[PDB]
C-alpha cells in the first residue's frame, strides 16, 4: 500500500486476467512486474517429475514477478479469480527505486512475508502426515483472504484437488481426508466450497 | 566497522527462534546453519548460508525471529543494527541484500517441491544420493563412502535418529547401503 504506489504506478499499464488465466510461466525471462489490484492469483511450481503443485496464494497490493529485480521466472503465476493488475518494467522499477528508497523495503516487507510462509510450508510437510496437512492448509485458508465467516465456521473456496496440490497427495487419497473430517465434526464439503468448523 | 564482531565456535547457536532483538547479522567467514524445530523439538535443517550471507534480515522491515541459526564451523559475525542499515539505506546495498532473499524463496521453494509427495523413506533415499555435496564423502569402488551418523540425516530428512536407523535397515537389504559403524557405503 502506503503512498509509493502513486509514484509507482503513475505510468498505469492495467491488464485484465480472467479467472484459471495464465500469467506468468516459468523459465521466461522477461523483465516485467506485476502489482495486484484487486484479485488473487496461484503460484505454481513443479516436483521431481514435471507435476504442478500450489506453493500458495497472493492477493491485493501484492507484487509478484519481481524475483528478477536482483542478480528467468522461478514458477507459474496463475489468476485465480478476475485479477486487476498492472504491469510496470524493471527499468522503471530502478529508476524509482532512486527516487524513494521505501519502495525497496514495501517489495523486502513481501519477499520477507513469502520466506516465512515458505520456510513454514517445508517444515509442515516434514513433521506432518497427509490427515495433518489437509487438517493445517484448511486451518490456513480462513486466517487468508476471500472466506466469509460462517455461524458454525468459515467458509472457503477450494476443491479437492487443489488441495491434492497443497498437501502432496492424490485427490482421491485426499477424497477421506475430508470424508473422515466431515464425520468427526470439523468440516463440511460442497461444490467448490468448503465449510471448516 | 569493527565492534561488530563476534567470533562464534561450531555448534555454537547464534539466534534462537522467538527471540525479538532486532539486529542484523553479516557473515565475514564462516558457515551457518538455518534449521526449524517442530513443535515437541525435533529439528530439521533448511539450508546453509556462507561468507558474504546476511541473516537476521526478515524483522528489518516491521517480530519474532523465524527460524534457529546455528554455527556449523567457526564464523566470524558482525552486528548491524535495524537502525545503522536504515540509516546507510541513503544505495546498492539494498538490492544486495534482496538479491539474497530472492535466491533465499527460489532454493527454499525448489525444496518444498521435492520433499512433497514424499515420505521418510523416500526422503532417505535421495538424501543417500544427496550425500554427495557433504564435504566428507570419500570414494567408494562400487559406489561413495561418507563417515554420517542417524541424528544427521534426521535432520536432515525431518524425523527420528530410530526411524532413520530402520529405513536404513531396509535399504541395506534392497541395495543401495552397507553400514559399517559410523560409516555407510552407498553403491550404484
Ligand atoms: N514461494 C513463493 N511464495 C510466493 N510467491 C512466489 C514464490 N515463489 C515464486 N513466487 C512468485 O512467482 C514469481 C515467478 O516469477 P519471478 O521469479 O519473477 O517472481 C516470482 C514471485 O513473484
Ligand atoms: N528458509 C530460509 N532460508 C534461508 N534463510 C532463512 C530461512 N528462514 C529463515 N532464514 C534466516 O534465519 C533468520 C532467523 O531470524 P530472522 O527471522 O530475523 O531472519 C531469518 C533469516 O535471515
Ligand atoms: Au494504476
Ligand atoms: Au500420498
Ligand atoms: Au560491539
Ligand atoms: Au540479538
Ligand atoms: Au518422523
Ligand atoms: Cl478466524
Ligand atoms: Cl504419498
Amino acid at each position: 500500500k502506503l503512498k509509493h504506489l502513486d509514484k509507482l504506478l503513475a505510468h498505469c499499464h492495467r491488464r485484465r486476467y480472467t479467472a484459471k488465466s495464465t500469467i506468468i510461466y516459468a523459465g521466461d525471462r522477461c523483465e516485467t512486474l506485476f502489482f495486484i489490484i484487486k484479485g488473487s492469483v496461484t503460484i505454481l511450481i513443479e516436483d521431481d517429475d514435471g507435476r504442478e503443485m500450489i506453493i500458495g496464494y497472493l492477493n491485493s497490493g501484492d507484487f509478484f514477478g519481481e524475483l528478477g529485480l536482483f542478480e528467468e521466472r522461478s514458477a507459474w503465476v496463475r489468476a485465480k479469480v478476475e485479477c486487476e493488475v498492472a504491469e510496470i518494467s524493471y527499468a522503471k522499477f530502478r529508476e524509482l527505486s532512486q527516487q524513494d528508497s521505501e519502495i525497496l523495503y514495501t517489495l523486502g516487507s513481501q519477499m520477507a512475508d513469502r520466506l516465512r510462509k515458505t520456510t513454514r510450508k517445508v517444515g509442515d510437510l516434514a513433521f506432518l502426515d497427509v490427515t495433518g496437512r489437509v487438517a493445517r492448509t484448511l486451518l490456513d485458508l480462513c486466517q487468508q483472504p476471500d472466506a466469509m465467516t460462517h455461524p458454525d465456521g468459515m467458509q472457503i473456496k477450494i476443491t479437492r484437488q487443489e488441495i491434492g496440490r497443497i498437501v502432496g497427495c492424490s485427490r482421491e487419497m485426499v477424497g477421506r481426508v475430508l470424508k473422515s473430517l466431515e464425520e468427526q465434526g470439523l468440516v463440511h464439503v460442497k461444490g467448490k466450497t468448503m465449510v471448516v468448523f
